[PDB]
């Protein structure tokens, strides 16, 4: 009677897809090897595998087992002509599940998946699930190939958990599921245009996210120049317009616009503009004679290249006279003007083709 | 006492802005030549211009009356030192409007406006007046340079008409409003994504306009190769998702989706995508050895570079051997098999990196 092998042990690793097979040697002294089986477990009638070592050898190696099925592993002490009664353990080979699921490009609506493929030959596909843990169902699942660590889930609402899951697929067999829960950003505003744009004021207009049950709008402000200076408003619901006031001429802003919900805010939709010129102010006139005067007036605060100084009889506004005066310069002369006629003069700021609002102001000349 | 003209006449053209004075010459015969004053008629003490012409004239123009006023004009009669009682008249000559507004850029919620500016020196700018015809008030005013003729009208609804003003401003007057009615277009789908893609069958979404009484959604579709076999399907308002059927494997269709609204259609949200490979199909096996067999199978339908063929011992999945084969092969024989031995079988058509799913067979080898 041999004595068979003792403390069976059995190992299948998941990463190498190896079933190691280890034992304690037989107390017998001359004996030349042992003989190890693995068998799947419904029945011994089919496909089993056998290898045989030497007696110093107190393990082997079975690198093909399915992951998922239950295998019966004997070994044998052998004695030439003769064999011990076998020591017996089953085991199952886990299916590979992916340990390193991440979630990155999260918006109000997407949710990237980022894990690594397994380069195991018995796996077919992933399987990737994605549960509203909200109020919907199951809704979606989709499957993809052995060679991508790389998915897109689109189309969610923004107050909603979602439960994503991805699935190790087999043949005939799936792994455990690998979970994780998420809730989608807050949807910001959409196309931010600019109206109304005057000296010291503009209007904002942004289009709103779908249908929400909205709390309020954040809306931001700061020169380019000074982003320090921030201003901020609670802008209603329901609307979708500020008309924004008190701000410095010919000055470039920064805007952005954040929607508010869940205590939450979204990103913001940032653009810039410029306010327009200011008027020059302070129109004032001197040494008037029947065929000349002069004309003096105040810089603006924004910056300019020069002036356009217009002036015509009052009541025959349709042929004016027209000059050009630098920005270093704040008054000037008319000349060649008519006796005893009041005169409309008219000032605008230019940058470049920039323009102000009009300064107007009258003159009378003498009688001659 | 000397006979006055006759038969005054006062024209005033708007685009050159020069008013023209007509008359028939006086009946008396040696006269020196005529006078023409132009008055603005709310009193004679202001500014007034005054014209002279020679006895053979009949005619005079004033080139720089303001648009909007009224004005009283005198034709004399002069004879060396006297003057003839006058004849009169009075004339408002009318502030340019524009004649030629048009719209262009029409979409769901974008008006983009298109006229000529109007090079006369008397106009300030361009009033730009919106009003919903539906329940909305005169909601959008808005201002702009002289020399512009491109303004763009942006965040409307698609169930509404707007009726949409330019007013030519001049210094303390306006024209009359050109006016212009329109409804934007209704509102496309946004986004489109293909998603579940099999050889026979694809999932198509789409992102919906915001909240609207949306009767129903238009789904077109139709291989590139062959744009003519379009097939139409009517989607549910709520539903964003249709999963298409009865497809063409690895064929790339052509998909478009609609919104429908008072019997008008939004326009396609357009997108291509093709459908994945068809699995072979009829595996098959011959002349059986102990050692060996051969594997049949049929080519799919889809255009492909080849196939991979898998084998390995029923229940042993873990390392399969593997062979590549191209298309212009159906069969394949597997050798060093072992004796007395189940083994599964795999195709999978390639067309490069994309693959097929599996066809799977299964073969055992004779007894030794």
């Amino acid at each position: 009677p041999l004595s068979p092998p003792t403390n069976l042990h059995l190992e299948a690793n998941p990463d190498t897809g190896v079933l190691t097979v280890s034992w304690e040697r037989s107390t017998t002294p001359d004996i030349t090897g042992y003989r190890i089986t693995t068998t799947p477990t419904n029945g011994q009638q089919g496909n089993s595998l056998e290898e045989v070592v030497h007696a110093d050898q107190s393990s082997c190696t079975f690198d093909n087992l399915s992951p998922g099925l239950e295998y019966n592993v004997s070994v044998y002490t052998v004695k030439d002509d003769k064999e011990s009664v076998p020591i017996s353990d089953t085991i199952i080979p886990e299916v590979p599940q992916l340990t390193d699921l991440s979630f990155v490009d999260i918006t109000d609506s997407s949710i990237g998946l980022r894990w690594t493929p397994l380069n195991s030959s018995t796996i077919i596909g992933y399987r990737i699930t994605v549960v509203a843990a909200g109020e919907g169902i199951p809704i979606f699942e989709d499957f993809v190939d052995s060679s991508v660590g790389y998915y897109t889930v689109t189309g969610l609402e923004p107050g909603i958990d979602y439960d994503i899951s991805v699935i190790t697929l087999i043949n005939g067999g799936e792994s455990a599921p690998t979970t994780l829960t998420q809730q989608t950003a807050v949807p910001p505003p959409t196309d931010l245009r600019f109206t109304n744009i005057g000296p010291d004021t503009m209007r904002v207009t942004w289009a709103p996210p779908p249908s929400i049950d909205l709390t309020n709008f954040l809306v931001r402000y700061s020169p380019v120049k000074n982003e320090e200076d921030v201003a901020e408003l609670s802008i209603s619901p329901s609307d979708n317009a500020v008309v924004l006031t008190n701000l410095l001429p010919g000055t470039e802003y920064v805007v952005s616009v954040s929607s508010v919900y869940e205590q939450h805010e979204s990103t913001p939709l940032r653009g810039r503009q410029k306010t327009g010129l200011d008027s020059p102010t302070g129109i004032d006139f001197s040494d008037i004679t029947a065929n000349s005067f002069t004309v003096h007036w105040i810089a603006p605060r924004a910056t300019i290249t020069g002036y356009r100084i217009r002036h015509h009889p009052e009541h025959f506004s349709g042929r004016p006279r027209e000059d050009r005066v630098p920005h270093s310069r704040n008054s000037i002369t008319l000349t060649n003007l008519t006796p005893g006629t009041e005169y409309v003069v008219s000032i605008v700021a230019l940058n470049g083709r920039e323009e102000s609002p009009l300064l107007i102001g009258q003159q009378s000349t003498v009688s001659a």
